């Protein structure tokens, strides 16, 4: 029943990160705990927890996005009428993922 802020990222170039990766990278580099993690082919998304999601980290977030080498990937912040619509097309890959 857990319904964690959205993210969203997107990569400049294919095979520059993936779900495993963006989970440590964004862990290491914000110090933050992603209960949520997909990537597609050059785009992807994670979630934070409201506990562990700051307005700071936001702001980072957005700002600094993720690094992978010499690749930027870019982030998003899903809120309101955005989370619901992700709820709603991507709610069973929400719920794969986090079932895994």
């Amino acid at each position: 029943t857990f319904q964690p802020i959205i993210f969203s990222t997107a990569c400049e170039q294919e095979g520059v990160a993936n779900w495993r990766n963006i989970t440590e990278a964004l862990l290491k580099q914000h110090n933050v705990h992603a209960p949520y993690c997909r990537f597609g082919k050059l785009e992807g998304n994670f979630a934070l927890n409201k506990d562990k999601t700051s307005q700071e980290v936001i702001d980072q977030l957005v700002q600094d996005g993720l690094q992978f080498g010499e690749s930027k990937v870019t982030i998003k912040v899903s809120e309101g009428e955005a989370l619901s619509k992700f709820w709603e097309l991507h709610g069973r890959h929400y719920n794969g993922v986090m079932e895994l």
